[PDB]
């Protein structure tokens, strides 16, 4: 039996360092025999805004619009917009979701935030109850592959930015773990715009090399202690 | 004399609890004689995606698009899209910026993420050097007014979600502090949807009351210790 991978990719420029890391992931996972799909959010002009257009059916309560409630129900009625349900198919079938993005404001670019907000709806990714370790995507793996402007030392506890692990918490725990994913350790490629040609090559090579044995890695313990120390 | 307030507001439904919190803020700050402006993102259909459309006319390097470089240059050359510069004008003039939003995945809704992404460009909100306490918005105050689905107990260190301060980091430190704002203590309105109508009313009264003395408040210390201590 093989493995299915979805790469959710958020960068405007094919020739960027992010583009290189995404292409390398496709090549290496494809070479392994994996089933691979890429959602290139900017080329898709993916809609990030959570709005009433996300539901192609009778809006249940059209007097007071509640996005959570309307999308939950629309999920059950199979009446979500097709951009959403197309992504949900991709996610439903994946054994591994990789997110490839440059860090914007200690988080994901908005187009990618919008993918999280609209795709990962109640009924689909979680239920109440049915989250964290009972999240509806248990059994899947997830991996953040992030590039920064800041260097590694800036992202240490004694540095100006604090530990890079600090900003991971809403993504790794708040989102991914919440939906039931097991989380592989993040790939962080620090400061590529500042690095030499060779350092950049080494970072891209370190990532393809990691992907070779990706199916053998254990998930991190996705806890407050992993992220915060103490 | 006076002060000016910008409320950056991210909720699709005026009749929502978020809508009431926004309306009470406008009411009360207004009554005080403040100048008040609301950027109602969803009603503006505000563009969240960071794209080459954000630069007017001809790019500095159209072969390889770098969003950061291009927006930094367009800022100096006064060629940023008018939707961005319209917001920058509001922020420039503000003494206090209030963010009013529902928590979406331990962060801001994507439409508001894209506000941050596209509005707070280099040259305007920060430079290098010129960030953290030297950020270019220094002397300004910022405050997150956030509503949750989860209860206050869920957002303790021993609750399922972890302390609320953990998720504030990318916003308060990574973004607001980084641009030089001083950050007032967040206003967190826990689980309104679950509350009685009377409880909801009490939380709107509490927000109004706090705003009566907002100008008397001191900033939090925006450190890793505040967020992850103790
Ligand atoms: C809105 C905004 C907010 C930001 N917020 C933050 C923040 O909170 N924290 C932070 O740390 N940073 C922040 N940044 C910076 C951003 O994270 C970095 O600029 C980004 O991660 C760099 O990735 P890139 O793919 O765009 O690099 P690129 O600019 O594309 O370039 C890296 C270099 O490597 C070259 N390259 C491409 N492919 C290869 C390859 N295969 N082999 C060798 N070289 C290659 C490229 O041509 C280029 O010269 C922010 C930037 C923006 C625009
Ligand atoms: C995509 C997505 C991701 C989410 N992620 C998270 C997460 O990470 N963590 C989390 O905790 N939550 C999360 N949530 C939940 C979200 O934070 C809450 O649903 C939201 O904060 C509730 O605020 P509201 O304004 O929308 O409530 P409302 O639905 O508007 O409900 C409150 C009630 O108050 C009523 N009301 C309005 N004004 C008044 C007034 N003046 N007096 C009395 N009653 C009034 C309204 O009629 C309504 O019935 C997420 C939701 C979505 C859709
Ligand atoms: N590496 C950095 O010094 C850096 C660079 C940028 N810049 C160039 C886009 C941003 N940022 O925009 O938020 C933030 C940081 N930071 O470390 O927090
Ligand atoms: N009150 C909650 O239990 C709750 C509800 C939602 N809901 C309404 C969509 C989300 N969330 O979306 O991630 C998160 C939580 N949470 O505590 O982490
Ligand atoms: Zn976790
Ligand atoms: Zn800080």
């Amino acid at each position: 039996a093989g493995k299915k991978v979805l790469i959710v990719y958020a960068h405007q420029e094919p020739k960027s360092f992010n583009g290189s890391l995404k292409n390398v992931a496709v090549d290496e996972l494809s070479r392994q025999g994996c089933t691979v799909t890429v959602s290139d959010l900017y080329a898709m002009n993916f809609e990030p805004r959570a709005t009433d257009k996300d539901i192609t059916g009778t809006l249940s309560n059209p007097e007071v619009f509640n996005y959570g409630v309307e999308t939950h129900e629309a999920y059950k009625q199979r009446s979500l917009a097709s951009d959403i349900t197309d992504e949900q198919k991709k996610v439903r079938e994946a054994d591994l979701v990789i997110f490839q993005f440059p860090l914007y404001w200690f988080s994901v670019p908005a187009i990618l935030k919008g993918w999280m907000d609209r795709v990962l709806c109640q009924g689909f990714a979680f239920d109440i109850p049915g989250f964290y370790d009972s999240g509806l995507l248990q059994g899947k793996l997830a991996l953040l592959s992030v590039t920064t402007g800041g260097t590694a030392e800036m992202y240490t506890k004694t540095g100006v930015n604090g530990d890079s692990r600090y900003f991971l918490w809403p993504l790794q725990h708040g989102t991914l773990h919440f939906c039931g994913f097991k989380v592989l350790a993040p790939q962080i490629s620090f400061a590529p715009e500042i690095a030499s040609e060779e350092e950049r090559k080494g970072m891209v090579a370190a990532w393809s090399q990691r992907l070779q044995t990706i199916w053998k890695e254990e998930p991190i313990p996705c806890t407050a202690h992993w992220h915060f120390g103490q």
